[PDB]
């Protein structure tokens, strides 16, 4: 259709927006530092001239998993992110030093100096995501006879951000909007998962993280907690309703395509985060008056939670994107498991796209498996022509898009909206990340404790590159 002629071609104008926005060779941002991720290019109303811990790592994760699929050009842009972590992790800031909780500073300027103005501060998902960006290229290095550099130059840096997430986990700070404090789904997710696939690193490499060990479980116990019985409470120590687009990003980049529909873990298929997924996206086909005349079948645009006033509260292009990404996901595991469960919890989700559905077990050669994976993939693609109606005509991607008319406003060419619009385009054809270890990481204790361990710190330093040669 367009839609697929419109995503090959918008897939290639994401991943250039992406290079354009790294130092010190970015087109868009001259001044950044080499292997700084500016979040946008926009110095002014609003300024996003500055390097958020979050956007880099979600950013990068994605150029890792592209370049180990093929994309070889993109590897120097992944050394000189390391790079510029390891004097980052260093930069005394408003949150601390390397040692003293300095890890958990949100952002930077882009000349690698602390922003010294107040923020929401700190935001502990941005080691979390920081470590498995690394980890990502740490594998390849392994996998690739590149020893020495995953073992003297990844490890140590991913061992930093590993001892702070295991720390810190059991403590408030704001969510990855940065505007709650309290507790976070997200934030508590992708903690767990980077512990885990930490501690399998480290193994890897000839160490160890028994700090990853011992909170890994812990984290995953108080995970449980934000279940509400229908859907998945945002955070906690807020006043607002809980439904929140938090919860699919959370889901989306934890999905291990080895994992079944485990509903400990939040999997994009668990009967938990199909219920979710339906209360997060309805709550926003009554505010938005580009959402008008659309039925329950029909997909809409998504903003982050429906009391969202940011710019008045508008839909954003990643987390409308993230609503069909958690489908193409779950579409792939219902796939390689050879069936589609449905039950009470997940009962709703399936009716509204498929009204003659029923609790039971559906193998993928049965005409219920067929009609509603079908009726799925279009629900999913509508998200995708949603973002499409509404993108620039040369491709640009900003970070909303007005609720009434649809222009695009607030940061444009928002790097984060570029690596969304590529992760979303690589799950619709079937292009799943590398495994996070899930499958031997989603049992729950039997009592949660509110604790921490205390790992290790230690500044890295990054005298040289050898000679990597990625073909
Ligand atoms: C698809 O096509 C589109 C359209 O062409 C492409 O987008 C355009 O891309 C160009 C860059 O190639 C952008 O140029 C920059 O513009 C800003 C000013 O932006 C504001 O004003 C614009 C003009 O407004 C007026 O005209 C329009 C009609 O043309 C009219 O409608 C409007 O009412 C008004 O009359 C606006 O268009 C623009 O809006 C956009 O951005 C909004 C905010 O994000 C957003 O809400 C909107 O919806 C809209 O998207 C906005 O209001 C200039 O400031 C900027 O100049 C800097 O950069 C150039 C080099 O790139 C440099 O020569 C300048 O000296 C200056 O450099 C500073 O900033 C750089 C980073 O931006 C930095 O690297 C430099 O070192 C330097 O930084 C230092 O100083 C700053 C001072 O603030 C400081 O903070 C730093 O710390 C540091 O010390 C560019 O000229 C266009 O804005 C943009 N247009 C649109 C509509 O988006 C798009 O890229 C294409 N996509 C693809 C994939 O190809
Ligand atoms: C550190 O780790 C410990 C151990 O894991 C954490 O302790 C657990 O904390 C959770 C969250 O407080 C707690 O769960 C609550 O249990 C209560 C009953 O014992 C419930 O009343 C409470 O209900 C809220 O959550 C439900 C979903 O679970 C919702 O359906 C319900 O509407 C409630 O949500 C509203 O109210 C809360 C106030 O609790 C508010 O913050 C929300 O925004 C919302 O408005 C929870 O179920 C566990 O019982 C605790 N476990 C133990 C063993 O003590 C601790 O929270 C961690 N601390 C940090 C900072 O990480
Ligand atoms: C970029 C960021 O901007 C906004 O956040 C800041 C607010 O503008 C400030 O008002 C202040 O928020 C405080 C509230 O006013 C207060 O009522 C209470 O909620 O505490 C808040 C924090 O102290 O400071 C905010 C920064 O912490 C906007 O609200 C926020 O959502 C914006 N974040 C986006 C930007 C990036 C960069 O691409 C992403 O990393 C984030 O995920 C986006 O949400
Ligand atoms: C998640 O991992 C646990 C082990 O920690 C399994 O028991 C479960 O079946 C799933 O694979
Ligand atoms: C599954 O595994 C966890 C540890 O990963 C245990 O805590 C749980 O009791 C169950 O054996
Ligand atoms: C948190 O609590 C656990 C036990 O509940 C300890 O093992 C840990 O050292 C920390 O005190
Ligand atoms: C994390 O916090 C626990 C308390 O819950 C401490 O015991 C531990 O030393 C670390 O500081
Ligand atoms: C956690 O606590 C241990 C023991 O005090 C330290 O070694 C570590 O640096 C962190 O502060
Ligand atoms: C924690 O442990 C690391 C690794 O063993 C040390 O290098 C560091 O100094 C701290 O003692
Ligand atoms: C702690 O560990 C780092 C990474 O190996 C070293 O650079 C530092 O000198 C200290 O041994
Ligand atoms: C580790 O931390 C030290 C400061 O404690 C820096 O000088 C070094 O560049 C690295 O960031
Ligand atoms: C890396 O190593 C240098 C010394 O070669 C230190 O100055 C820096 O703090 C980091 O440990
Ligand atoms: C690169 O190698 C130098 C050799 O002196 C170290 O001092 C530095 O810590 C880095 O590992």
């Amino acid at each position: 259709a367009t839609l697929d002629s419109w995503l090959s071609n918008e897939a290639t104008v994401a991943r250039t927006a992406i290079l354009n926005n790294i130092g010190a060779d970015g087109a868009w941002v001259s001044g950044a530092d080499s292997g700084i991720v500016v979040a946008s290019p926009s110095t002014d109303n609003p300024d996003y001239f500055y390097t958020w811990t979050r956007d880099s790592g979600l950013v990068i994760k994605t150029l890792v998993d592209l370049f180990r699929n093929g994309d070889t050009d993109l590897l120097s842009t992944i050394e000189h992110y390391i790079s510029s972590q390891a004097i980052i992790q260093g930069v005394s800031n408003p949150s601390g030093d390397l040692s003293s909780g300095g890890l958990g500073e949100p952002k930077f300027n882009v000349d690698e100096t602390a922003y010294t103005g107040s923020w929401g501060r700190p935001q502990r998902d941005g080691p979390a995501l920081r470590a498995t960006a690394m980890i990502g290229f740490g594998q390849w290095l392994l996998d690739n006879g590149y020893t020495s550099a995953a073992t003297e130059i990844v490890w140590p840096l991913v061992r930093n951000d590993l001892s702070y997430v295991a720390q810190y986990w059991n403590q408030t700070g704001y969510d990855l909007w940065e505007e709650v404090n309290g507790s976070s789904f997200f934030t508590i997710a992708v903690q767990h998962r980077a512990l885990v696939e930490g501690s399998a690193f480290a193994t890897a490499v000839g160490s160890s993280c028994s700090w990853c060990d011992s909170q890994a479980p812990q984290i995953l116990c108080y995970l449980q907690s934000f279940w509400t019985g229908s859907y998945i409470l945002a955070n906690f120590d807020s006043s607002r309703s809980g439904k929140d687009t938090n919860t699919l990003l959370g889901s989306i980049h934890t999905f291990d395509p080895e994992a079944g529909c485990d509903d400990s873990t939040f999997q994009p298929c668990s009967p938990r985060a199909l219920a979710n997924h339906k209360e997060v996206v309805d709550s926003f086909r009554s505010i938005y008056t580009l959402n008008d005349g659309l039925s329950d079948s029909e997909a809409v645009a998504v903003g982050r939670y429906p009391e969202d006033s940011y710019y008045n509260g508008n839909p954003w292009f990643l987390c409308t994107l993230a609503a069909a990404e958690q489908l193409y996901d779950a579409l792939y595991q219902w796939d390689k498991q050879g069936s589609l469960e449905i039950t009470d919890v997940s009962l709703d989700f399936f009716k509204a796209l498929y009204s003659g559905a029923a609790t039971g077990t559906y193998s993928s050669s049965s005409s219920t498996y067929s009609s509603i994976v079908s009726a799925v993939k279009t629900f999913a693609d509508g998200f995708v022509s949603i973002v499409e109606t509404h993108a620039a005509s040369n491709g640009s991607l900003s970070e909303q898009f007005d609720k009434s008319d649809g222009d695009e406003l607030s940061a444009r060419d928002l790097t984060w909206s570029y690596a969304a619009l590529l992760t979303a385009n690589n799950r619709r054809n079937s292009v799943v990340p590398p495994s996070w270890g899930e499958t031997s990481a989603s049992s729950v204790p039997g009592t949660c404790a509110a604790t921490s361990a205390s790992g290790t710190y230690s500044s890295v330093t990054v005298t040289s590159w050898p000679s990597i040669v990625a073909t």
